């Protein structure tokens, strides 16, 4: 298995959509960017924020779409190839309308499942990378889906989203070091407190 060498996390750009629940990828991404010291930066030229840095002994890239979040291909992509990072050395970072927050998957391959950023990216590079998928709930109804993952969710809600996302980033290390069986099975197996 490939070490995870890059990481991205998907979301709206804005400080309107910082707290919406779409941005759980940025949420998880800009957390471990700051657990190791690692500066995201404006990187215009592939529609993004980005950095690199050592986490757990390897080095890592870190990336953000800045193009919102439909069109998240159009920083993924380019990024990915201009740094000849293969998918399956690609984790991504996203919101998952069908785990309730809380829970929390990694998952290799397979398609977008209905996530309007990771439809802008499969296209082209393929299904075969990683994904954190963190459970943002589901509203009950197919028109609220919009107003739900573009809403801020509540305290509760938010609390046990936070809390999947810090035993993930418990797991980075597995996920760098290129024990991804291992990282899967110890990152699935988080619940709650």
């Amino acid at each position: 298995m490939s070490n995870i060498s890059l990481i991205v996390g998907l979301g709206n750009p804005g400080s309107e959509y910082a707290q919406t629940r779409h941005n759980a990828g940025f949420w998880f991404v800009e957390q471990l960017a700051d657990k190791y010291g690692i500066t995201l930066k404006n990187d215009p030229k592939f529609h993004g924020i980005s950095g690199r840095g050592n986490i757990e002994g390897h080095d890592v890239r870190l990336l953000l779409p800045m193009t919102y979040m439909n069109r998240s291909g159009q920083s993924v992509v380019p990024f990915s190839k201009f740094y000849q990072i293969a998918p399956e050395a690609i984790l991504i970072a996203h919101d998952e309308l069908d785990m309730n927050p809380g829970v929390i998957r990694l998952k290799t391959g397979g398609g977008h499942g209905g996530h309007n950023g990771l439809r802008d990216i499969v296209p082209h590079i393929g299904p075969n990378f990683h994904r954190l998928r963190i459970g943002i709930g589901h509203p009950g109804s197919k028109e609220r889906v919009s107003g739900h993952v573009l809403g801020k969710a509540p305290s509760n809600e938010q609390s046990l989203m936070d809390g999947a996302i810090d035993h993930a980033l418990s797991k980075v290390k597995l996920l760098v070091q290129g024990q991804v069986p291992q990282a899967m099975n110890q990152i699935n197996a988080y619940k709650p407190a």
